[PDB]
């Protein structure tokens, strides 16, 4: 329930240069595609980020990190997992995932 009305607010707003996708056999799944952005030492770079919706959704944070091969960033670790405080210690549980991808977007940029 909650999941259809994040996908309703990502896909009328969605982050800046990123587009959704979702998998076809699991509602819980999404991946979301973003184009670094010009003016970034991302800039055109594509990088894919893959978001579960754990079953205790929304009072557990989806889980979120990039596909292979991750951007280069500190917060980045090589198997794409993300050290993001919003995502663990200071999620809220009416986080959107628009804003949550944002955030990601702007800790890269």
């Amino acid at each position: 329930y909650r999941i259809q009305k994040e996908l309703h607010n990502f896909l009328n707003n969605p982050p800046i240069n990123c587009t959704l996708d979702v998998h076809p056999n699991n509602i819980r799944i999404w991946i979301v595609k973003y184009v670094g952005l010009e003016n970034t030492i991302y800039a055109n770079e594509v990088y894919k980020l893959k978001i579960i919706f754990p079953d205790d959704y929304p009072l557990k944070p989806p889980i979120v990190y990039f596909l292979q091969k991750p951007p280069k960033h500190t917060h980045v670790y090589s198997n794409g997992d993300i050290c993001l405080s919003l995502l663990g210690d200071d999620y809220n549980p009416s986080l959107s995932i628009s804003g949550l991808v944002l955030s990601i977007i702007s800790m890269l940029s």
